[PDB]
């Protein structure tokens, strides 16, 4: 016999990103029922060592890795430096770590990440960690703009800052989610639509400096489209959302 | 007698912000000595409701208006979303909070801030809260660039942009600071000076999309000044930080 193989097959990773409360560890569990549930063999990755409580069963979980209070301690940092140091820590075990992903077998891997976006955005260790646990396989990232904090101008423009410069650093394609779409009215939702899909977007912003009026005309001149709406609550745009990573990973 | 009166005189608020273990707490405990060696009296509010040891004395802290811990528990929330909410509660006291303003008589009031920025780049809380504490009193922010991120130029573009939309967002001037300078050698700081003061940054980046090259362009051709150099361990740079300050608020 020859224990060493195993049945291989294809393997795609989806990394969910996005501010903290964003809604990243629900949809999680929201996008593997709604795969699961058309048959479809779904795994889970939690990246967030400080998470408590999960309502799913992470199949790798970081928690069993790094120990984050335990970091805080050793090392005399703040809360948040804490949790960045705890994730970097993560790739020190990459040797435990990869043997846990050998031993995965599962068609879709969702990969929910803490609500630190400055390890996605503004550090090299949402790059790094995101490609050595999807290594040798196609990923794509989905981001979450909340609806809360999507439906003021100036904001949801600020979060299309956010998530370019997380599309610049990570090496693997972004699909833009309106995450907790059930927070908003009917209206507002048309409006943010057509803020984007017409860039009236720039006529509601008023008093704005010339500095970050240029900025703001780079973003909306490169809108391609409207941020997917997703209600993992009202299990509402999962199936949009999944014909998008389907159409990405093609 | 009349005890509602007070003595009075002039209030200057500092807010110092920064990503994560950008040394936020240590240059205000670095920036107190250097004031009050002065002879320049100066309090201390701490912001950040989840620290738990601070190398200064705050005059102010919101750890004993909020428990984080219970915040998490009591909202079941994720441990990023927790810390945001639980800034966020701060406002819900803001009768307390104006009493201890009130009582609160300095002529340099630091006030240190959690490293979750999405707090002052993301969310308004970041404003609301600031004006809120500083009300009636000229402030400034001082924004920290951590040098061990500034060293690589895309990581360094990418907090000028992160800078930028906090400055958009909250309401007063913003002084830039090269954090923990001595963490870099003469020739990095040397090339880092002269990516900005003189722009070939833009040489650095090699293989960059059409998009990413446009934000880039706009945010080099708005470049006023090179951060601040500070290093609160070598306690080098705080008599130009103190400079501008000065400055700035006058
Ligand atoms: N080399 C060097 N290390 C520094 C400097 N200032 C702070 N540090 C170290 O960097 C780490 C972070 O410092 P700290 O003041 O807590 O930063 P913070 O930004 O308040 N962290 P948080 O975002 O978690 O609140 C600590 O290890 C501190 O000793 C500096 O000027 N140079
Ligand atoms: N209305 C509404 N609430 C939602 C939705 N998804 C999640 N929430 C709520 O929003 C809060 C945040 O959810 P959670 O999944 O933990 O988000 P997270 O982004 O993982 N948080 P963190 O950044 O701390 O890890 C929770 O109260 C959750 O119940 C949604 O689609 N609609
Ligand atoms: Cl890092
Ligand atoms: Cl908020
Ligand atoms: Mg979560
Ligand atoms: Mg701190």
């Amino acid at each position: 016999h020859h224990l060493e193989v195993l049945f291989q097959g294809p393997s795609y990773f989806i990394f969910v990103l996005g501010t903290a409360g964003s809604g990243k560890t629900t949809l999680v569990k929201a996008l593997q029922d709604y795969l699961l549930n058309n048959e479809l063999d779904t795994a889970i990755i939690n990246l967030d060592p400080a998470v408590e409580v999960l309502p799913y069963k992470p199949d790798i979980d970081a928690r069993e890795y790094v120990d984050v209070y335990d970091v805080m301690n050793k090392y005399e940092l703040g809360p948040n430096s804490s949790l960045v140091i705890s994730v970097d820590l993560l790739l020190t075990k990459a040797k435990e770590l990869k043997e846990d992903l050998n031993q995965l077998q599962a068609n879709y891997v969702l990969v929910d990440t803490p609500g630190q976006i400055e390890l996605f955005a503004y550090r090299d260790t949402g790059k790094i960690l995101s490609s050595f646990i999807s290594e040798g396989s196609k990923s794509v990232s989905v981001f979450l703009f909340d609806s809360y904090l999507s439906k003021d101008p100036k904001s949801f423009l600020s979060l299309f800052l956010l998530s370019s410069s997380i599309k610049f650093r990570i090496d693997m394609p972004q699909i833009s989610v309106l995450s907790k779409v059930d927070l908003l009215s009917s209206s507002e939702l048309e409006r943010m639509r057509s803020w984007i899909e017409d860039g009236s977007i720039i006529d509601e912003l008023g008093s704005i400096d010339e500095y970050s009026f240029e900025l703001v005309k780079t973003i909306v001149e490169n809108l391609e489209s409207f941020p997917i709406p997703v209600s993992s609550t009202n299990f509402s745009g999962l199936d949009q959302l999944y014909a998008e990573v389907q159409k990405v990973l093609a």
